């Protein structure tokens, strides 16, 4: 009920001896009233974590742009930042790397 | 300003012919007024997606719980899955594995 519902999780496999931070998308939940279930049918876990762990953050899905040269032999790490239509504001950089067929 | 600020993006490099579908984590943005901007000093391109694509997703940070048995020889692919401290309610399970040391 309420629909608890994960969207994704950045990784899917960790090392077993566990303690490998990770997040996870998922819709909204009550920070005061929530907790993330690793299991098996005869095994339970519990991932760690605060209310200061459980964040509010928005997120865009999109295609990246093809690269200006297709026959590039080597890997292009470009830039990737949020920019306003408006005012063609832009965020600070974060990397992104192309590589050739 | 207003602080445009990117969080993370699911991938780190892909083919340079683009179109390749990804994701980004990033503070409040105005959907009718927003872009993703890849480029480099001499090349600009942009990340194509709808209003739509803009989610207000909440997201949880943790680390994961160690595994019952640290000698495992095989991977052990388990369940994940939100779970409310109150009434014990469940969220549909995804996957993780655990891999041995």
């Amino acid at each position: 009920t309420s629909e608890l519902r994960i969207c994704r999780i950045d990784k899917e496999s960790g090392p077993c001896t566990g303690g490998e931070e990770l997040y996870l998308l998922c819709d909204k939940v009550q920070k005061e009233d929530i907790s993330v279930r690793f299991s098996t049918a005869s095994w339970e876990g519990r991932g760690d974590f605060s209310q200061a762990d459980v964040h509010r953050q928005f997120a865009i899905v999109f295609k990246t742009p093809p690269y200006e040269d297709l026959e590039i032999s080597e890997p292009v790490t470009v830039n990737v930042q949020l920019q306003r239509l408006t005012d063609g504001e832009c965020s600070e950089p974060l990397p992104f790397t192309y590589l050739p067929r």
